[PDB]
């Protein structure tokens, strides 16, 4: 742990946290007869209750500890100095003490000046409302993480994935892996340890699956254990290392019962995570059945629970994230073959208005229907770059498809239909 720790430190040195500081709490000398009460603490400790996080704090201290209750709720009231120049209440004090105070007084007790606002006037003094830099230039990860690079030709990131591989009981591996997790992290930021970690040798897909199912069956068994955080954690290095390798079933299968899974049902963070990697890992058979049921339009219409919903969306994202490749027409195929592409067609046939002005109420009604979104983006998740789908698609609903995409709707079925007739275009 402490290799990695100091390895973590020399790529990314964290500031050192400023540990202790003081300040000295002053009224304005122009408001001492308007102002009651002394701040009688000088010099206060930056760990005493009421100095910070936040500058804000401090304000409340300072009505608190003055009787001053008509400025406790109001933060427009009370402005606080430092150096002669007016500081944000949403700033940290250790921030404002390391880059507005030492700048020019280091080692001294920050001398904040507390007023009243506008009672001798505008204030003329400069404000300061973010102690970052107000320039929104972005710093650049090659550069800033450059040192991670040497984790390539080390063999640095074949220890770390063996020191992952060999973590199997996550209670006592818990401090290792979050350490290993964060110099992942890190490494992941450098091109260089990106293009070695997609290499096939380096199995790189198969340690993370395996530590992210360590993790999940870890918080599956008890609740707060912390596998929820390196869950995420994982999922998010998973998505840029799947990201520049495009730039098993087994898997997959596992991944789809994690949707099930309460937990990662419960946890919107790391289902997200898992969302988004599940496009990059496309038995498959068993799960697009299982998506049959998921495809009742007409009772989605009638009534469909949270869950259905969820879903159906996630269906419509797994099908327009299906890789153009032959496992991915496999897939496709599949899906054609169950007749979901075909019950999604029935539907729009079905319910469709004959009606030739398209701002009727009928249409209205149509457009507002609750699987009609959902149909849309099936379709067209479906028919990219898919033959099959894209001809059965384009043998009858052509003319249908072509009313609804000069439609405007709140839902924007229009653009809806319009991107599937887009898609129908590459046959």
């Amino acid at each position: 742990v402490f290799i990695f720790e100091r390895l973590c430190s020399i790529i990314y040195p964290e500031e050192n946290e400023v540990t202790e500081f003081f300040v000295t709490l002053e009224k304005d000398p122009q408001q001492e007869d308007f102002l009651q009460g002394r701040m009688p603490g000088n010099p206060y400790s930056s760990n005493e209750p009421g100095i910070g996080p936040l500058m804000r704090d401090i304000k409340n201290k300072i009505c608190q500890d003055c009787d001053l209750v008509a400025l406790l709720e109001d933060d427009s009231g009370m402005e606080l100095l430092v150096n002669n120049k007016i500081i944000s209440l949403d700033l940290p004090v250790a921030e404002v003490y390391k880059k507005v105070w030492c700048t020019t007084n280091e080692g001294e007790p920050m001398r904040i000046v507390y007023r009243m606002r506008g009672l001798l006037g505008d204030a003329t003094e400069e404000f300061i409302e973010s102690l970052d830099s107000t320039t929104d230039e972005e710093e650049d990860e090659e550069e800033v993480y450059k040192m991670a690079g040497v984790m390539a030709q080390c063999g640095g990131l074949e220890c770390m994935l063996n020191r992952l591989a060999g973590i199997r009981d996550f209670k006592q591996g818990r401090h290792l892996l979050t350490v290993l997790l964060k110099l992942f992290s890190y490494c992941v930021k450098v091109k260089v340890n990106r293009q070695q970690l997609v290499k096939l040798e380096m199995n790189t897909l198969n340690v993370m699956l395996g530590t992210l199912n360590l993790a999940l069956v870890a918080e599956q068994e008890s609740k707060d254990s912390g596998g929820a955080a390196v869950a995420e954690q994982v999922l998010s290095i998973m998505e840029i290392i799947l990201d520049e390798s495009n730039a098993d079933k087994d898997q997959l299968v596992m991944l789809l019962d994690q949707i099930n899974s309460t937990f990662v049902r419960s946890n919107p963070s790391v289902l997200q995570g898992l969302l988004r990697i599940i496009p990059y890992l496309s038995k498959m058979q068993i799960l697009v059945e299982r998506f049959k049921p998921y495809c009742n339009f007409d009772k989605y219409d009638e009534d469909h629970s949270g869950d259905d919903k969820v879903f159906l969306d996630c269906f419509c994202k797994i099908a327009a994230g299906i890789k153009n490749n032959s496992n991915g027409h496999q897939l496709k195929d599949l899906i054609l073959q169950k007749g979901i592409t075909q019950n999604a067609l029935d539907y729009m046939k079905k319910h469709i208005p004959s009606a030739k002005n398209l701002d009727a109420d009928i249409w209205k009604k149509f457009l507002s229907r609750p699987a009609l979104p959902f149909i849309l983006r099936l379709l067209r998740g479906l028919a990219i770059q898919h033959p099959g789908t894209q001809v059965l698609i384009g043998t009858d609903s052509i003319p249908n498809l072509h009313k609804l995409e000069q439609v405007s709707s709140d839902e924007g079925i229009g653009t809806l239909a319009e991107n599937l007739l887009e898609a129908l275009r590459e046959h």
